[PDB]
């Protein structure tokens, strides 16, 4: 029944294979949701940076103006 | 007979495992290429934005200097 | 014996599925670590960034304060 | 020899089990990584919330003073 | 026979470890989804709060400008 | 002979699997309890901080009103 | 002495009683704890329920801030009017 | 006789110590239970609070609306005065 | 005989679990009672807080009425 | 005899379960019923509050009457 | 004879035990229902939030109208 | 006498068995503690080349800001003498 034994072993391999298919699916999901997160991520941080830059510019401008006015009064 | 059906089943398992290997190699390629692309992409954008930040910082410095020189000639 | 040959084939197939399963695991783990790291790094940088910008704003105000004092004292 | 065959099967299973032990480690790792993320994340989220309150209060007091002066001087 | 009962014990053990691996895989999928959802939601709230404060600051600046316009007309 | 060695191997594998079952169930309850605790803690902190934001926002609403009344009685 | 030994015997009986008292405590530790896990389930449900509603109300607070601004406007459009 | 019996007494003393020590262990077990109970109590309290704590959360919008309505009413009154 | 005795032992185990079932029930009821009571007091306490907020607004427009006088 | 006794214990266990069924029912009622009172109960609370405001209004009216 | 009768009783005993087990399973189902009863209680809280408040609002409106009448008298 | 003492010893052994049960409970607590301990948040100190550059860059930006400020101050001084 050697052949049969071999067949049994093959079926054991089969179950394991199903499990690995599932694992692959999980990996795919990870890439998917992680790819979505990193896409949102990077972009949003960049946006923030832009905003901050704008803000600094504004700040500078404002204070310059203020000082000018101060000396205009002086 | 039944052993013939089991031989067909094992051939089916071999085919599915070959598909598993193809998808495994391809998906490794996806992770590796995507990870390298993401790292290079974030490096490019973020270093570019750092140089941009310093560039407009110096540009605002120069514009404060120019406005103050204009004030000197009032 | 044809049957025997097929048994051998099956064994080889099993082997292929097995060592590679280990490989897959490694890929995942390794891969995951990398991913994690990347994410973390990004996040860290962002936080360092924003907060730092806030501080910068505060110090701009501080510069006005010393400068303002100079304008008064003079 | 049947017994021996069974034993061989058992060893294959233990190897799988080997990978299963690795999976347990994986679980652990995952969990802890998540924990870390929440920790640092909740930490600087609370920190940023404190900055939210401080920034709002300080700047509202600032325009309090500015609008006070504006209505006084008109 | 002792060999047959060893075989039955081995089969029971392999079934048990297969159920165990199923449980670990499903639990990893579920809790990975939960963890990434929670982390994404919290960081999304953090970036939203940053935008909330930027919007509030600008809108109250517009508010003060509206007072300036009103006083300029009275 | 070798068969009793195989019996010892199977027994130690069963012992290791029982240890893995204990660790798996224990770590499962760590995930469950930790997830519930994290959700409860973030809910607590979030509700506390939103109540803080609204309450102190109203508080300097009242303080702005009080300062305006004080200016009226100048 | 003899009397003391008798007392010791009485004490032994008391320790038997003590042993009985332990077991009960162990029982308390089991099933009760499982029901504590059910209480935790309830808590979890509640958490799920508030992992968004609170945010809506935060947005609500932003709106409140704007309401405050409006009220302030009213207040300052009053002092000028005297 | 004598000395041997003294040794026996020593053994008895050891037993007494075990009874004492054991009792202390039991006390410790009790401590590890009361704390747990407290935690459970807290959880139940929390549930109630959530509904009612939750009620306070749901009192933060409606109330605001009501205030606004009152303001409107005041405005109407002003119109009546003018 | 022996087998039967073992079965009896199993029954005893079931009765221990049976006791546990009773315990579930009682736990539930107890919990419920306590919970309800405390809960009641709490949402009423908060009604009072809300009342204060509303009451203060009433005071704010009594003032308006005074201005109208 | 012994077997009869075993049967009896089994029966007892079943009975315990049924006692618990009743308990469960009670619990359900408690959960709903009392909470419904939190219904009725808070209606009463609202009423109390309302009364308070009415009283306040009356006071205001008195002040109006005293100019 | 008698002994045999006792054996029969024992089998009946076993049947009863089985029934007890069934009952236990049904009680577990009841527990599931109990777990979902909490959600029904939350629905009751939602109803409390959405009808009594409405009533209050209506009430307010009506009595505000009464105040208007009073104002007309005054 | 002797025999009675032997019986007492047996009782003590039973008590010790109860103590062992308590020890098992303690072990469970220890297992809970094992499901913890270890380290905390990981600290960056590797790869230095890229990560280091990033941090460095941030710092540089800050420094640049400061430099600008200094320059501005200098300008102010110049015109203060003007
Ligand atoms: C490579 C690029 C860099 C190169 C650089 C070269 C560029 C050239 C310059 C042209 C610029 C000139 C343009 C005109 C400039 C006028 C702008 C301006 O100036 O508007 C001012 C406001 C901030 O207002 P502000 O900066 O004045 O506010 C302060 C601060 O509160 C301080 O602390 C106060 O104190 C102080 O007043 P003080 O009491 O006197 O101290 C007050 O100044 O900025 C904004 O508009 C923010 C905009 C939000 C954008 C919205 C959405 C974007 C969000 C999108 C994200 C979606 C994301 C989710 C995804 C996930
Ligand atoms: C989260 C992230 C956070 C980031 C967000 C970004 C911020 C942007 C916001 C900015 C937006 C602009 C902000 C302006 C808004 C604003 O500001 O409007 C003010 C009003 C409250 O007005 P208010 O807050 O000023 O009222 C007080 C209070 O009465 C106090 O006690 C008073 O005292 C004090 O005056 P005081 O005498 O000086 O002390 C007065 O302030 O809010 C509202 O609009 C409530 C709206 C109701 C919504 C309606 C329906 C919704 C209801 C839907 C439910 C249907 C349900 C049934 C379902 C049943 C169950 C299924």
């Amino acid at each position: 029944s050697e052949l049969q034994l071999r067949v049994r072993q093959l079926v054991e391999q089969v179950e394991q294979i199903q499990k690995e298919q599932n694992y692959q699916r999980w990996r795919e999901e990870r890439f998917r949701q992680t790819s979505e997160s990193t896409n949102q991520r990077v972009l949003w941080w960049s946006i923030l940076q832009t905003l901050i830059l704008v803000a600094i510019g504004v700040w500078q401008m404002r204070h310059l103006k203020s000082f000018f006015e101060a000396k205009k009064l002086v």
